[PDB]
């Protein structure tokens, strides 16, 4: 049994020196700090890098993360990737599209409260992964508390509670309480081959639709990306009395797709249900169906960076890939 | 004891047409099919002001709902207005700015499914909205399923569910059991005379920072608006690395406001907090606090219908106006 945590910033590596100077600790360190570790059965492995606020992340990290873990399948049993909850769930959504048929639970988590604080969170977080990584199943996970979730369905919906991450339209994989992993809801899990696919186009805008959004506006937007995520009220539809942004909607999608969730946290989308919706749906709309929001962008990063074709773009994003999305 | 609805569309009026659902029955009739009326008490009176799917509404409406409103406060002992749920909290959360110190009940209320339909939520959600409107007290509120809450203090969290409305940082008002009113919270009552203060600035846009957003979207969209709502990671902050964010945002809040909230639902955002939002404290971002979404939007609407002095817009922000948010 030999696990990989690699770390990569975030708020549970954050300590400061006796000389005030602001530090990202090691993998190693952070482990140490949370009583892990000083025995065998499992040997855990570490390797740190990068040293980010998840604030910061940007696309082309995911490609630096997702090389690492991807060759790690050779190595290793089961990976944690420690990293910051801001952007938590992008990273975890992005890697379950560039990353096909994981052989191994790659688990990723985070904490409130740094290591080095007296109460925190991070112990707690480290051991359901760790433990989820070593008698979990193959897949993207974001352990959490006690839970484990699948990666491509989580979002931070608290910014300051312990239990910040949620399971959204779908439920939760597992618990872990001590060491022993309770399944709740085992997914399908691919028998082919690992496959490694990070091509992304970062250029795409995530606008959410308001009483008083102007065409100018969503004109400006969609000369200056390739692709929009708007986020509709309710079941989805666009407005067009007195602002008319159909127009400018059914022009863009002619052009570039547009996607469209919604502003709720739960239920997603159904423009069949509506007018609105419907309409929306004639003017060349995207519905992104029950998809987390940070599913619904790196999902469409992806989309664009393997085509600019409108139908096969549609065909992307309304297919499953990686449990991201509710079928038929 | 006299109550006046006030109908303006909504899934709560809907009727199936030939050409799919409209908004189409009058606040009489909803009223007829909830089987309301029938008791002594109470005379209950109908206006209709507008037949609209919530999705269709703009800000120039909430004028007219407003005046409405206003000019019913000498007739009535209470106020019940029937809404679409999409915009529901949009124009609670206006009304609440608009309006201040009302001396009677003023409660909003809408339905996932129609009247129409068998296991329809609006007549709970109409009998709920006409106790508080006869046995509550003033101020604006929201009321769905047994609850009432406050109406800068709501959103649309559910696009499906039942329960689809949640009070966000900040306790429910009341629950109705049957005919009684149990409250849980009474917030502080304006003892003063109503004034109605109707200008607002519709030309705000609100966008999520994401992965990807580049300097260039946020530039034109700056260029095109009064007001921007960025909707950041956690407890706030802008990213500077790669994509530098930070560098849009600092010019642009020279000349406009930058109002910055959170993508998680619960918790608002502290800027205090860590050092990517100290720098967006530097670069002039006024935070948002824990308001939600819609009240934060519609304040600023309201706030630049007032003043273009970024100074004074940012005081009434912070400022606690009608318990949308908390203070100091």
């Amino acid at each position: 049994m030999k696990l990989l945590v690699l770390g990569t910033g975030g708020t549970i590596a954050s300590a400061k020196t006796e000389m005030g100077y602001k530090a990202a600790l090691s993998a190693d360190d952070i482990l140490q700090l949370a009583g892990i570790r000083r025995e065998d059965g499992a040997k855990i492995e570490t390797r740190d890098i990068l040293n980010l606020d998840s604030t910061l992340i940007q696309p082309e990290d995911w490609v630096t993360i997702g090389r690492a873990v991807f060759e790690a399948f050779d190595e290793y049993d089961g990976i944690v990737i420690t990293h910051g909850t801001d952007t938590l769930a992008y990273t975890s959504s992005a890697l379950s599209f560039m990353i096909r048929n994981p052989p191994i639970p790659v688990v990723l988590t985070g904490s409130m409260l740094p290591i080095t604080e007296p109460n925190s969170d991070a112990p707690r977080n480290l051991r359901t992964a760790l433990t989820f990584a070593r008698k979990g199943f193959p897949g993207i996970y974001v352990a959490f508390m006690d839970k484990i979730m699948l990666g491509t369905r989580v979002s931070k919906v608290h910014s300051l509670g312990l239990n910040a991450f949620q399971s959204i339209n779908y439920p939760d994989i597992a618990y872990v309480k001590g060491d022993e992993v309770l399944v709740r809801h085992k997914p399908r899990i691919g028998n082919g081959e690992p496959l490694f696919d990070p091509e992304l186009d970062p250029n795409v805008v995530h606008i959410r639709l308001t009483p008083g959004l102007s065409p100018e506006v969503l004109r400006a937007v969609a000369r200056a990306t390739d692709g929009i995520v708007l986020e509709g009220y309710g079941a989805g539809g666009i407005p067009y009395r007195g602002r008319n942004l159909l127009e400018v909607v059914s022009e863009t999608a002619r052009e570039k797709p547009v996607v469209m969730t919604t502003q709720a946290l739960y239920g997603g989308v159904d423009l069949t249900r509506y007018e609105v919706g419907r309409r929306a749906l004639e003017a060349g709309v995207i519905p992104a169906g029950d998809m987390t929001k940070e599913a619904t962008l790196t999902k469409l990063m992806w989309a664009l960076g393997h085509t600019r074709d409108l139908e096969e773009i549609r065909k992307i994003m309304e297919r499953n890939i990686a449990g991201e999305i509710t079928g038929s």
